[PDB]
């Protein structure tokens, strides 16, 4: 399907030979990216505003100078800040072009992927180029730069694997799985794409990554969530003992409780904690893969409700 | 803390007697009502305006202030939603109040203004969070009706059962007008504590405008996975992909299966090793992505 996009490579090998992994860059003409459907609609700046009934996230050196101290705008208001140098990024663009909704949810399904992952397209666009400094995230994404160039820096993730959050160049839990010493900056020892029209980035899950540009940009960004197993196991584990109304009771703060009362609480948890176990005991690769369609990614979630709702 | 405003009911008969599972309701003076931390750039409909730098909610479509009082008239109710951003003065008191209710660190909690006329609210329903509520002008009605359906329902339900609702829900519903039901007149300075799980609704003859403490109500079962998860999620085996097994031939399907037998195992086995101390750590969790999401879009909004 996207196979005309990354043509020679087939998909039996994208998905073999690269994906979730490494990353894979196609060099083509901007032209066959109409085989995807609504990309006319994303084709331009111009073509974008015309149809997105949304906040317009806005990004600049002229934003700290106009308020002494990012944000959200009308799409009214968006080309000018873009003609002030400033860099605009318009989120779940998909809720505007239904048919690139249909087509990301076919692709979603040939990724294998669980049913209710998280899937959103974003435009980027910039008249001064940017960029970004490195960090990885716990998206995958496909990029497809329409108009300009930008100059990307990938580099193999050496210091966790599978990461569960974005990364900036230690949070609470990437400290459990964060291994050795991070790398420089300027991600030297990384390998240097330059990304013209018509190029197609696959961006796995983990790699580190930095921009530099200096011309104006524009990009189609589609961006994937990447559900772990402990997401769907502690899904299927929460259906198991959600029915029973001990564990539907509201929890309390510990510290609060006096010294007598929480010793009664310790033999009640123990209790709880013996049911939690005889159940994920039980638990069945079928229990696990029926999960698959839970939210993984609230905080996709809520972002989408509220577009929905401010449209 | 708001000792003050149920008196003469206790504290201790508060916790007690109805927390968290009875509606209490107090009435007095709305002078009482005078020492929640900015409760003056709150007390009237023009004030609420004079701050409130988001867009308002409809009832449900979001809307710019503006274009807001335009479905006042019309009927539709106004929901402030997350009003403390804009006095935050109130999360003070808030945070001491969730401190004294003995509710987990990181339960959430907002205010909420509302304000209606014409005769609109809300249809009957019931929500997983707990709310004081404070009529602060005109008289709203509130039907109340036990739920007979659920004991400690972990999302909302409205008269229409979701899959994970229908795994705990006994018996008959209410009927849709909510009949066999008590009616509560809410005039100002009355304080209205409404449970978790009770079924209610609203509406408002004339014009009424009143503030809304919702907290979350973190079950056992929240915290355990939390903690679960933190225990597992350092294993790089639980940090893998998942897939959709419709997807897969009977062979890959198969070799799934065993690789997950496997995790199952591991966790079974962390799952047997959790201490209750552990539970209690896990206290400060996020147990409403949704509400702490919705904090944030909102601020980027002002
Ligand atoms: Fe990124
Ligand atoms: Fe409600």
């Amino acid at each position: 399907v996207l196979e005309s996009i990354i043509s020679p490579v087939t998909m039996s090998e994208f998905l073999e030979e690269y994906w979730p992994v490494k990353p894979l860059v196609a060099r083509g003409e901007v032209e066959r990216f109409t085989s995807i459907p609504g990309f006319e609609k994303v084709r331009t700046l111009e073509n974008v505003l015309a149809i997105y009934n949304n906040p317009v996230m806005v990004v600049g050196d002229a934003v700290i100078e106009e308020s002494e101290g990012r944000f959200l705008v009308s799409p009214a208001e968006a080309l000018e800040w873009y003609e002030k140098g400033a860099a605009l990024e318009f989120d779940f663009t998909d809720l505007f072009i239904p048919q690139v909704r249909r087509w990301i949810e076919k692709l979603k399904a040939e990724l294998r992927l669980p049913a209710g992952t998280s899937s959103k397209a974003i435009v980027y666009a910039a008249k001064n180029g940017g960029g970004f400094k490195a960090h990885f995230d716990a998206y995958t994404n496909l990029i497809f730069q329409i108009q300009g160039e930008k100059t990307w820096k990938l580099a193999k993730n050496e210091n966790v694997s599978n990461p569960m959050q974005h990364y900036d160049l230690y949070p609470d839990d990437l400290q459990s799985y964060w291994k050795g010493d991070p790398p420089k900056e300027d991600l030297p020892d990384a390998e240097i794409v330059n990304l013209t029209p018509g190029t197609m980035l696959y961006l796995p899950r983990g790699l580190w990554h930095s921009t530099k540009s200096d011309q104006a940009t524009l990009a189609l960004n589609i961006t994937f969530g990447q559900p772990a197993w402990l997401d769907l196991m502690l899904a299927a584990l929460r259906k198991k003992l959600i029915s029973d109304n001990r564990f539907r009771e509201l929890a309390v703060n510990h510290q609060s409780l006096h010294e007598s009362s929480k010793s009664e609480l310790n033999g009640y948890l123990e209790s709880l904690i013996q049911t939690l176990s005889e159940n994920a005991e039980t638990l069945t690769p079928e229990q696990i893969f029926q999960s698959q369609d839970s939210d993984f990614d609230p905080y996709q979630s809520t972002q989408l409700v509220f577009r929905q709702l401010l449209t």
